[PDB]
This record gives C-alpha cells, structure tokens and sequence, in this order.
C-alpha cells in the first residue's frame, strides 16, 4: 500500500508513535517519506547482504528474519515479510524496539540526514488527526 501523508500520520498516531521516546509524529512521517516513499512494499538490499523492509526500512541483520541473512538476530521476532503488509502494526511495534535501543531515531540514516534538525511539523500540517 502507498499511504498518503495525512493517512499515514493518522495511522501512526493510532498506533502510539506520537511523542514515542520523545519523537513527535512529524519525525516519523518524515522518516517514512525518505525511507520508503510511504510504500509498505519497499525493499532494498544492502552491501552487507542484509535487506531493509517496509515503510520504515527495517533491517534483516538485527530485527527480522528473511531466511537469507546469516547470523540475523531477529530481535523483533517476526518474518521480514510481515513488515510489508498494508497494516503497519508489525512495523510500528518493531520500530518502537529500534528507537528504544540507545541511539534513538539516528538508527534511520534517512532520518539523520534529511529530517533531523528540520521543521518536521511540516509533515503533519493540514492533517485532521
Ligand atoms: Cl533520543
Ligand atoms: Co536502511
């Protein structure tokens, strides 16, 4: 599913991401925009052989099992394919673990490089939450 901006903001709010670990909703919407272009089906291979999955581009080396990443730790205890669903629940639940891991949203390179320090409130402007 390709989400609209406000549609995704509303879904993320319903799933408890607004101000989760102190990160306002706009941060999450911005991260999703630049990680996946709001497409739940996005996948991208990495040089290390791992793959990133779904709207928040969660990695198979640490977080989910894709059956082809040797030594994967599967810390979210889910198949990576679950992260490609139109229902964002599994992605959100896993993202909450990632952001709690010590480095906050710096875990997402696109967030660090494209969202951090910017006016992230713009990403939810106009939306009826
Ligand atoms: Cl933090
Ligand atoms: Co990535």
């Amino acid at each position: 599913k390709v989400f609209g901006r406000c549609e995704l903001a509303a879904a993320m709010k319903r799933h408890g991401l607004d101000n989760y670990r102190g990160y306002s909703l706009g941060n999450w919407v911005c991260a999703a925009k630049f990680e996946s272009n709001f497409n739940t089906q996005a996948t991208n291979r990495n040089t290390d052989g791992s793959t990133d999955y779904g709207i928040l581009q969660i990695n198979s080396r640490w977080w989910c099992n894709d059956g082809r990443t040797p030594g994967s730790r599967n810390l979210c205890n889910i198949p990576c394919s679950a992260l490609l669903s139109s229902d964002i629940t599994a992605s959100v639940n896993c993202a909450k673990k990632i952001v709690s891991d010590g480095n906050g949203m710096n875990a997402w390179v696109a967030w660090r490089n494209r969202c951090k320090g910017t006016d992230v409130q713009a990403w939810i402007r106009g939306c009826r939450l």
